[PDB]
C-alpha cells in the first residue's frame, strides 16, 4: 500500500484543502481493455483527486510533482508516475494539485 | 412562460457565464408535499442555476436580485420571488448569481 | 536492494569513518541451519560493519539505531532489524556504530 498526499493550490499557491487516499503497489487495477485501455496509475490517481477535491473541475486540473531539481512537472501519463515514485524512498507520494 | 436570465459573478463581479431557462407562470410545479413541502419557485430556480452554472457549488450559492433602489438582495424564499417578479413588467426575470 | 549507511563514533561522538554496503530486501541470505541458526539480518549487517570498520574490534561493538523519539537503541537481534526498517520509508538504513 502507498498513501498519496495531495496539496490544493488556489491563487496565492496556498494550501486550500488537504486529503490522502490509500493506493496499491500494483501496476494497474485492471488488465482487460474494458478496464485498462493504456493508462492505469495516472487515470486512477486523477480520479481520486477529482472526488477528493470537488472545489474545482472533475477533470479540469493538472497534478504537478517535484523533480530532482525541485521544479514542478505537470504529469499526466503512467510512464511519468512510475518515475515520480522513483524519487520518494518512503511509502508517501506527495503531489501539487492545481485546477486549470 | 417566463424566461429567467442569470448572471455569473467571479471575483471582479465580471460576467463569467450567461444562461437562460424557460419557466412557467404557475405558482408551483407540484402541489403534493412529496413534491411541494413549502417552497416552489425559489427551489425550482436555484435548481436550474445549479445545473446551468456547474462552475460553482450545486447548492452553495446565493441569487441576488435588484430592488426599486437597485441594490442587491440575496433572495432564498418563494415569498421573495413573487415580489421580485412584481418589479419586472416584461416576461424576463434578471438575477445576479454568486457562489458562496 | 537496500543500502545501509553506518556512522563511526570515536570519543567525542564525531564521525570517524563513513562506509555503505548493498543489502538484499530478502529476510535472510540462507535457510539451512548450517547457514541460518536463528539470526540473519543482524549477524549479516554486524559482519559487514566489522570488515568495513577495522578501526575497532571485529565483534566488540554495538550498533545503535534511532527510534520514533530519536534516542539510540543498541540493536543486536533480527527482530529488532525488521522494526528499524519500519521507521525508514526510503531504501536507506542509517545506523550509529560504536565500539565497545
Amino acid at each position: 500500500s502507498l498513501t498519496v498526499k495531495a496539496y490544493l493550490l488556489g491563487k496565492e499557491d496556498a494550501a486550500r484543502e488537504i486529503r490522502r487516499f490509500s493506493f496499491c503497489c500494483s501496476p494497474e487495477p485492471e488488465a482487460e481493455a474494458e478496464a485498462a485501455a493504456g493508462p492505469g496509475p495516472c487515470e486512477r490517481l486523477l480520479s481520486r483527486v477529482a472526488a477528493l477535491f470537488p472545489a474545482l473541475r472533475p477533470g479540469g486540473f493538472q497534478a504537478h510533482y517535484r523533480d530532482e531539481d525541485g521544479d514542478l512537472v505537470a504529469f499526466s501519463s503512467d510512464e511519468e508516475l512510475t518515475m515520480a515514485m522513483s524519487y520518494v524512498k518512503d511509502d508517501i507520494f506527495r503531489i501539487y494539485i492545481k485546477e486549470k
